[PDB]
């Protein structure tokens, strides 16, 4: 009654008991999605000149973005995609990915509008739906029938998909990378996407954060590049997932602009600007990586090839105390099966409708020092019985911290 | 039909058209919201500390602020409100003050719940309301009846103020000291206020980010201090207008926790975090402040002394050419009746039911040279006839600056 009625049902995160949790024992924190090490020499020094440069970077910039950062969001992207950008038209810096999902969510989504989740889904796109009067939608990426899963094994069925469409459907929101499956969508799979959504008129809000997290020669494609997607797509990236910078929160949407003047008048209806001299940075991150595009040197070359290993040193280490690890094609992240850890351990202590996954969690985080997160936030609350058994892990991590978690796996082993 | 119904009547920016004409002449813009000149040294130097330190700065913080930022703000501002605030509870770090009335506004206004907005208003605060399907309920401050106005001398009628309460009345917007005015609200007026809001029990949103911009001895006085205020209301800064480094984008809002927590709510589902780095400039430039405060070379002293004197010159300047200045007591900005200029030259080209202001505007940055803006756009659409006759200039300026206008009027005093 004192607040807005758009608030109903969102104000629960399902986070916080853990992060508290965590913060009261001896850990290595696996559940955090972020780097503990430095961002790139070139990433912190281009943040280091924004802000010892033209003073006047102190100061507002232009609403729709720094322009130097459109211009290379415009031209890079560009070129990506097989489009041609106009920075003016079809480019919007925003307050991260998030502020792009919220922006696209608060501009497009409307009572009784349905939007289409695939489940495991980034959690926010749920409770965005909801807070813009929309109803959700959910469909399920189901594991194909070796011990080792693989993201690509998990299939979105047509059938299934397409009988999710109704007149009242107004966006899809595919994320490829997946967080938290690493699921790498195909071309294939997109042209599933693409068909039925050119079929029925809806808009697919695509969030590419890791687009450049993608392992063992897998590609990221962009669903905005298939024929006829251009007009019917609003592409998202964050600069904190591309130059491992989390707290920069700079993001972008990308699209046409009969879809991104919407997204215009949201913006300038709740923030306005961006902070200068972050988007400084990020511009100036983006055109050494542009200059050095496809080279031994870049980073877009460099990065996923480490973390690539630091993914097998963990799918190993995990494997080997009966956790059963999904190899993930990309993202920052992978999830292990516990069901053998259900079937011998069944009765672990907590709520009513509490899920076995968060009960394991808080388990392994008092008894043997790891963090993780529980995949069944990643779930409607329907479905979250059925997918009451994996748990998602970060790899994106510093040597040590492997080390640690190597320490602690060890331990574990021993009984 | 493709976007929310919510963006009805919002998507008209009055800004764009005058950025544009004075982006193709050769002008002093006054029209500028901002300083042209630098942050002080120790602010600038606080963000250049946060991008060369910890290396975890680079990295996400925490979801309502960073914990050292929310402690200096509950510290300092505790003090300076006369109230206990605790960081968790009572503070959230938004992206500026537009960030945090976005936040205030879709946490609590609700459809067919009524605003009251004071004239002139910063001219968000009617599309916010209406974004979150509230309706907007005006009342004008009215000058009273030397040459030279004073902005303590307009008035809020108790009687015209009492009238606009209804049973529908969700909350009442404050801004002091006032942009575009620079009125700074008396203890009496705040009274006025605070005695309504509390016989019909609504919420003050309080809009204070020209806190320290304060002038001729006037004192800032925040109206959550009054008796019973603090359980209803929302207290509102901005770190670009504290520390003149608008592109920082760091602002906040204070309150009680019965309220606060539906803020919380629409950050979580919204931006989730603020930046790391630029919140660390900001809590070390509080400390700062609090270490000097009240002493002569602390920022909050030096700052507004240097800013009146560029004020005291603008309006003699200004006074100097027919247009008539009207004091202010506080913020960024200054009036000028154009009355005059109204009765010798009436029949300026424009549209059809366009105000002479922004008329009188365009012909002032064609022909003379200087930027300032039309303050029919902080006006419902009902009362820009009547109240078309002002004009808002920035004097938080550069010296040269300042130069370079008198240079301008001179030549238009030739004539
Ligand atoms: C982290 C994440 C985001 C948010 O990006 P920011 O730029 O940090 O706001 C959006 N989508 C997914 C899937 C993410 O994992
Ligand atoms: C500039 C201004 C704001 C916005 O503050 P930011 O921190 O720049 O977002 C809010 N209210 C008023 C009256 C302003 O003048």
């Amino acid at each position: 009654q004192l607040q807005a009625r758009r608030l109903d049902g969102i104000d629960y995160n399902p986070w916080v008991e853990f992060v508290k949790l965590a913060s009261e024992h001896d850990v290595v924190n696996l559940g955090q999605g972020f780097p503990d090490f430095p961002p790139p020499d070139f990433a912190v020094e281009a943040f280091q000149h924004a802000v010892s440069g033209d003073f006047m970077l102190n100061q507002y910039t232009k609403t729709f973005g720094y322009p130097p950062l459109t211009k290379i969001l415009a031209s890079f992207f560009g070129e990506l995609l097989g489009q041609e950008i106009d920075p003016l038209r079809n480019v919007l810096v925003t307050v991260g990915g998030y502020g792009a999902l919220f922006t696209a969510f608060q501009a497009l989504v409307d009572e009784g509008d349905e939007v289409i989740i695939i489940e495991p889904f980034f959690d926010c796109y749920e409770p965005m739906t909801m807070m813009a009067g929309g109803r959700p939608v959910f469909v399920s990426l189901k594991p194909g029938p070796g011990e080792l899963g693989s993201s690509s094994n998990w299939q979105l069925d047509p059938m299934e998909l397409a009988g999710k469409f109704t007149s009242r459907t107004k966006a899809l929101v595919l994320n490829t990378p997946n967080n938290p499956l690493g699921k790498v969508f195909s071309r294939e799979e997109l042209e599933l996407v693409a068909s039925l959504c050119q079929q029925h008129d809806v808009v697919c809000i695509t969030d590419e954060v890791y687009q450049w997290m993608v392992y063992d020669g897998h590609q990221h494609i962009s669903i905005a590049s298939l024929p006829g997607m251009w007009e019917r797509t609003l592409t998202i990236g964050s600069a904190g997932k591309t130059f491992s910078a989390t707290g920069w929160k700079v993001g972008w949407v990308l699209g046409p602009d009969h879809i991104m003047k919407h997204l215009r008048t949201v913006h300038q209806n709740s923030v306005f600007h961006c902070p200068t001299q972050s988007q400084a940075a990020v511009a100036e991150s983006f055109e050494r990586e542009q200059l050095l595009f496809r080279q031994p040197s870049s980073y877009f070359v460099q990065f996923p090839q480490a973390m690539q290993r630091c993914r097998d040193h963990m799918i190993r280490s995990l494997q080997s105390v009966g956790l059963k690890p999904l190899i993930p094609q990309g993202s920052y992240f992978l999830i292990t099966d516990i069901s053998d850890f259900k079937r011998k351990m069944p009765d672990l202590p907590g709520a009513v409708d509490e899920p076995y996954d968060r009960r394991f969690v808080k388990w392994m985080i008092k008894n043997k020092g790891l963090v993780a997160i529980p995949v069944s936030i990643f779930y409607s609350v329907p479905h979250q019985k059925h997918f009451d058994h994996y748990i998602r892990f970060c790899f994106v991590k510093d040597e040590a911290t492997l080390q640690a978690m190597d320490e602690k796996l060890r331990k574990w082993k021993v009984e």
